DNA sequence: CAGCTGAGTCGAC
DNA sequence: CAGCTGAGTCGAC
DNA sequence: CAGCTGAGTCGAC
């Protein structure tokens, strides 16, 4: 995992929570993500200050993580629309900011396999606990990403090249 | 974003 | 007007 | 396939 550990060096980690499976599947297919404006501003500021910003995805009530990815841009408004399945009470403009993301792993990891990992930045609660945008301490987030099964469909050349 | 809440005075120093 | 924020899991019942 | 069943809330954290 030396290439994987390289991508994770000095990274900041954020839990991303989706209300539906459809938007995570579209995120994996198109390499983009959108979030509410508060978390959008948080991720934009993290992108500018951190070597890498890693998003760890978990569909609400699914009992698993669905993979993780690296932010490759700040959010962009006004591009070609992403046709998200809009959660209840949310409009398309609320998710108007579109981040480009490079997926590092698109495989699943059940919460049962992460039960030994606690986040010291969230009162040492298990890493499965949190709302959208919950930040995860460096070492806890690194170990979590290393728990995912290997994704043979991922080529880390491009993400590593744009980090040089 | 978009719907929501709340918007002190008075006196010592 | 400025300030705030929702796309948490889990046990009890 | 194709006929069938079932579609928790609330509060601590």
């Amino acid at each position: 995992t030396s290439k994987l550990k390289y991508v994770l060096q000095d990274a900041r980690f954020f839990l991303i929570k989706s209300n539906n499976h459809e938007n995570v599947s579209l995120a994996k297919a198109k390499g983009v993500w959108s979030t509410l404006p508060v978390n959008e501003k948080k991720l934009n500021l993290a992108f500018r200050s951190a070597r890498s910003v890693i998003l760890i995805f978990s569909v609400r009530e699914s009992g698993k993580f669905q993979g993780f990815a690296r932010l490759s841009s700040e959010s962009h408004h006004g591009g070609s629309p992403i046709h998200w399945v809009l959660p209840a009470g949310m409009s398309a403009k609320m998710l108007g900011g579109v981040f480009k993301i490079d997926w590092i792993c698109r495989r699943e990891l059940p919460f049962t396999k992460s039960a030994h990992l606690t986040n010291p930045w969230n009162e040492h609660k298990p890493v499965k606990i949190g709302r959208d945008g919950q930040e995860i301490e460096l070492e806890c987030g690194t170990q979590l990403c290393l728990l995912f099964p290997p994704d043979e469909s991922i080529d880390l050349y491009q993400v590593i090249h744009k980090m040089r």
